[PDB]
């Protein structure tokens, strides 16, 4: 092997992505980019992903399992607050047992 | 401050962004994504940049600073070998002092 050995820290991570976040399979975000959590009137880490978002696409419902077993989707999420629609993928983290969901506005 | 704790590992880093590379200040290419690697005609790693990718936007040289400077700009690469463009960011991580190009055609 010459595995991959880099990545991006956490702060560059929500500097590159001000509009991910990532959440654990009792379905609680644990993380969010620097401009989602600063728009949201309620602070976002702690509460679960479906007081806060819908999924549009794929038509699923917003479950742990059922995601990270469509690591190709695009998915596509609304932000209840705003109605603001983000697009990206949702990437499962196994080591740490949460999902990334790495999205930005789509225009 | 509350500041973010969590990041994807290299691995998944390679899955998630299969076109990205990332390279060091001596501007030889440090690693890869998967499809990156499968595409190019001679591996890639341990290569200098400019011996296989052009940059059309910004014009710029291909220097680490230069595009250390240009945080916010959008870089479209022309892979020289195949004239394949990726568009993407370029993004400067202190600690391992190496730039991340996280593009896609």
């Amino acid at each position: 092997m010459a595995p991959p050995h880099l990545t991006l820290s956490p702060e560059l991570l929500a500097k590159a992505f001000p509009f991910h976040f990532a959440f654990s399979r009792n379905r609680e975000i644990v993380q969010t980019g620097e401009v989602l959590e600063r728009i949201s009137p309620e602070p976002l880490v702690g509460k679960l992903i479906e007081q806060h978002f819908q999924i549009n696409r794929p038509k699923i419902l917003i479950d742990f399992d059922a995601i990270s077993k469509q690591p190709r989707a695009l998915f596509i999420l609304e932000f209840l607050h705003n109605g603001m629609q983000l697009k990206g993928q949702m990437m499962y983290q196994p080591e740490e047992e949460v999902i990334f969901f790495l999205g930005s506005p789509w225009i």
